[PDB]
Order: structure tokens, then sequence, then C-alpha cells
């Protein structure tokens, strides 16, 4: 259906959105590099931190992930001592009292990218231990602690899958590869994936996601459009609800993208609940910045967030 | 002919000289071992070390240390860390070539490993290729004509390539076996190659054999060895043992199977014409022992790791 195409959904979003606060985070200690595509802000002993993807603006395929400490409103400072990771697009959740951290590891052969895989780390936030990779050339793998203490795994074949495992000791390439597709009815032509899953008070999973479509520029060159989206997943019936767009690159202030094909690209990090009804939505913007924008709580009618990333 | 017999003759004929452990400061939680060769940055000695908690297996990183005294190295806290084992370093055509072994896991267990290679300025090393699946002990050396010699391990092989822009898994996998006649039953590989004034390559290496402990449990014996390689005839010369774990002071190994394990780093030339030989010892320490220059009759070292 025309209405169910992502371009149409995005057009209606731009016409109906409520303009509120939208800013870029300031990063200190690493002036040589951009910081973008962060994990969700999280706390260590009460203090906010974030893992950022760091890359020189002119460099491709040379990303690291570094730890930053909140030092002021919308301000994060490099933790100089902290472990660096040779990864892209970091993500973080708490699973059964321990940190589960991951990102994408790029392999090269003869100076060219030859493949990639997701690397997963567990343990105490201050001493993360690599323990398993996912399937060859699979990214957008995300984990969520369920109400019963089991773990929901979202897979990406672009088809999103789901499977329940008993514990992190069961995570491996075979079980991620075996996940069965979720109901795709709500998404029409959209491709994308989950970025941050939240256990809700109903036992449903609130998903902060990215979905995209293709546009062309004036020369007929492709523009990889990505929007910040959300939906709610009900594991028991394998059903989704309330798929919507939360934000686009043009919701944040004008700022150069890393390349022309990314001029309409945001890659979400996650939400933080504020001491008002509302959420702070964190996102990578144009593969050069991390932004924060105020939104309404996006899982209304499906319960409150009942998990946390407080370590 | 067998390496156990060669090692027994080494122990009865060796000339005992200076042998010490390096002190590492700033990372007291971890052992530091299996280092690259000591090298200089703007005239100051540095070293890359494999760092691991003593009780931890398969959680190694590589860190940069700066010389702070005689046989003393201090962690450089700002420096890039690498999730690798057994780092190595050489200068190729004015740039740094750094590598180590990256372990892959599945389901909490080792699934494989591969060597990752980095190039560029010593201050900003750039990952540009991996080697073949499950191959380590790959080493590169700059040749007299500006080309590059690549040592592989299947059996030790060698192949020439024109430049770092040609390094890839395929060319490493394609290397042809070196003449093995001198080595008898030894297995092992090159750790630090040196271009000599003759155009031969002096190789500081590791070679090993199996022994058993008093319970009949395996001991993975590894010795510090050397040999000289002549690419034009694919011939080796002067294969010998330079050192064993018992040449260093008594010190715990990481596990009982490593009680007779040294994993060499490289040599540095001394003012007196002898060498300092650096080695990993028992997977818990870095050692330095004074040896006679091991490539006598084959030329002087004519390359360097001064960055």
């Amino acid at each position: 259906r025309e209405e169910c195409t992502m371009v149409a959904k995005r057009k209606e979003f731009e016409r109906t959105k409520v303009i509120q606060e939208a800013v870029f985070l300031t990063f200190k200690g690493l002036d040589t590099h951009d910081v973008y595509n962060c994990c969700v802000p999280f706390t260590i002993n009460g203090t906010y931190h974030i893992f950022g993807r760091v890359e020189r603006r002119s460099e491709w395929v040379n990303s690291h992930v570094r730890l930053f400490c909140k030092t002021g409103h919308d301000e994060y400072t490099l933790v100089e001592h902290a472990m660096q990771y040779q990864l892209e697009d970091p993500f973080l959740v708490k699973i059964n009292g321990e940190a589960l951290f991951g990102g994408v590891r790029v392999t090269k052969d003869h100076g060219k990218v030859s493949g990639y895989v997701c690397d997963f780390y567990r343990g105490k936030i201050d001493d993360l231990h690599y323990f398993t990779s996912g399937p060859k050339n699979m990214k957008d793998i995300r984990l969520i602690g369920l109400a019963d203490g089991k773990i929901g795994v979202f897979s990406h074949h672009c088809v999103t899958g789901f499977i329940i495992i008993d514990s992190l000791d069961d995570l491996c390439s075979q079980v991620i590869d075996s996940a069965k597709p979720i109901d795709h009815t709500l998404f029409g032509d959209a491709w994308g994936g989950v970025n941050q899953p939240y256990l809700l008070s109903t036992g449903k999973i609130g998903c902060i996601s990215h979905h995209g479509y293709l546009d062309t520029d004036a020369n007929g060159e492709v523009i990889n459009v990505y929007c910040i989206t959300s939906f709610v997943y009900k594991p028991s019936t394998n059903t989704c609800y309330d798929y919507k767009i939360l934000g686009t690159k043009n919701c944040f202030p004008e700022y150069p993208a890393k390349a022309p094909k990314l001029i309409d690209c945001v890659f979400v990090s996650g939400i933080v609940m504020r001491e008002d009804g509302k959420c702070d939505l964190y996102s990578g913007v144009g593969d050069t910045q991390e932004g924060r924008m105020m939104i309404n709580y996006p899982f209304e009618g499906h319960g409150t967030i009942v998990d946390n990333v407080n370590f």
C-alpha cells in the first residue's frame, strides 16, 4: 500500500512532528576525531558514561570505540586510561547483573574490507571480556533480559529474527543464526534493525530502531536514508505494535555528514527517561556527530521501562 | 639429529653470561611477556608487550611501554592497546609493520585465530590485512633490492613480494618450504628476521619438541634458536640453540606445561659486539640474556627498528 511505504511514512512524519529540543553532544579529549553512533548513555557508580565510535572525518574503515565520562550538560570527556576497542557501532545492555557489550569487527584482506562479525563482551563494566562472536557478516544483533530471567536475541538476515536463550553462556553463532523472523506486517518496504531493546512492565519489548529507504541526489547517486524509529515486540505471539518514526537528520541542527550518501542518515543510540514524562533520544548523525533530542515516551500503552543500564 | 639431543648438547656446552628479567611498571595486575623486539621512537627505547592476568587464559592484550631505566619499562597510559597475542615489529621501506595474533571465540571457546597486520607511522598504526585462517609465525623483512621477504608457517615457507601493498592471505599461503635439512624433527618459526650485509637473512626463532612431567603430562618445550637463510638458493646455515628457560633465573611459569618454554623477542646489538637477546619466559616474564653475535660469518645487521 502507498501509505505503508517508508518514503510516505517519512513525508507524514515531517508534516506532523512536534519540534522540541535537538542538540549535538560536545566531546572533549579527542579533538582529532569525530565521535558518533554511540551506545545508550549508561551509569557507573551513579555517573553517566557513553561508548562512542571514533574516527577521523577523512578516514574510512579505521574506527575504534572509546569510553567517555559525562563532565557537564551534553558534555562527555575521553577516559584516557580506558580500554580502546577496534570496533564500529557499539551497544550495551545489562543481562542478569552483568554488562553485555558488543560492536562490529571489520576484517580486511589486501587493504580491502573482506567481511565483518559482531564481537560480544561480558562481565563487570570496568573489565569487559570478549567471549563470543555472531554469524559471519551479521550485524544489528541485540540482546534483552526478559521478565523470567531468560534472554531475547534479535538477529538480522534485511529480515529481523528473534529467539530466547537461557543465559549468556548459550550465546553463539549457531543459536543467533537459527532465530525465526518476527512479523514484518507493520514495516511495509522498510529494512533496518533494533539498536536498543527495553523490557516493559507488560513483558513486551520496546525497540528503539533504525529503518531506511533509498533516495537519489541530483546526479542520480544513491542517498542511504536512515530514520530513527521504534516499535513494540510481543514475544509470546511474535507480533509488533506502534511502528513509528521518532526522528530524521533534519531534526538536528545543520551539520556536515561524512559523505554525500549520508546527508539523510541518523543511526540511533537509545532513549533515557527524563524527570518529566519525556525521553532524551540519543543518535549518531551523518556519521560525524552524536545528537540528543526530546521526544514523547514512544511505548505509551505498552508499559513503563523496568530494566536499566546502571552499573 | 633430534631437537632433544641438540638441546642436551646445548645445556652441557653453553657459555653462561648475564641473564635477567625486565621490570615492567604501571600494570602490576598483569604479567608482561612475549614482547616484540625493543625499538626506538625519536631515540627513546620502547617495547610492545603481551599483557595478561596470570590466572586468565585467552584474554591477552598488547600495550606500549617506554624505557625508564636499565632493564626497566613503564606503561604508556595514553597509547593505543590491541586485543592481540605475541606482537612483532619491523621497519619496511621507511614505515612500521606491526602485527599480532587475534583470537576468535564462539560460545566462550577459541574457534580460530589469524594474524592482523598494521602499517604506517609508529604513532598511528593502521590495520590493512589479515593472514590465512589459523596461521601464526608470519614475519616480514625488507630485502637488499627494496622487495620484502615473507616467512609463513603451515613447515616454514618463504616468498618475495614487491611491497606492503601486495600483502594478503593468498600470498602468505603461497609461500614455498625452506630447506628443512638442518632442523631435523624441530617445529617452530621465525620471530625476528634481520637483513645482513651479505643479503642473507639472520633469523631469531623458536623451535620445540615434546617432553613429559613426572605425572606423564605433556611439557611443550620451546628453545630460543637462530639460523641464517639465503633466499637465492633457499638454503639455511648455522642452526643453533641460543637459550632455554633454565638460562634465566628461577621463576614460575603460567602453567606446568610451560615450565620449559621461552618465546623469543629479538636481539639488540651491544657496544662490545655481543648481543642482548630478549625473550618471553614461561608466559609470565620478559628476559634479557647476553649472547655472542649469532650470525658470525654471514655479515653484520644492516637494518634497524629506529622510528
